[PDB]
């Protein structure tokens, strides 16, 4: 496995109430971001992952223009969703 | 109370079903859903999550983008809003 434990951590249960800090690649300064513009818990970030159909390419550029994501940070978090939505959607 | 079409939703994850498996969702509703890009169900849910699961705010946006009624827009909300509860 190449994955952070901490994608690890959130692919392997429902997500509930978890902050959006929970997500891999949301760090502390993404996830500051992100609560300012209304997106505090990790549910609404899927929310808009959902609403873009699962496309890559719209919800990394969706994160980039959000909270300055780089590559990275924005690869891992769709990820995270990504599999996520594979276990329990 | 609820339909057996919401008792059918909120039993199980939704995965790839169509936005007319949505109790509230029927045939005129699903087609002008679909013509909106709102053809999975788990599009619909993405909306219900970005609005907070706020229920004034996503029966007010189902009205806008379908034209549900009252009754329809309750029923929709309430099959998301336990299917959350259970699965989120």
């Amino acid at each position: 496995m190449t994955t952070s434990q901490k994608h690890r951590d959130f692919v392997a249960e429902p997500m509930g109430e978890k902050p959006v800090g929970s997500l891999a690649g949301i760090g502390e300064v993404l996830g500051k971001k992100l609560e300012e513009r209304g997106f505090d818990k990790a549910y609404v970030v899927l929310g808009q992952f959902l609403v873009l159909k699962k496309d890559e390419d719209l919800f990394r550029e969706w994160l980039k223009d959000t909270c300055g994501a780089n590559a990275k940070q924005s690869r891992d978090c769709f990820g995270c969703l990504r599999e996520w939505c594979d276990a329990f959607l």
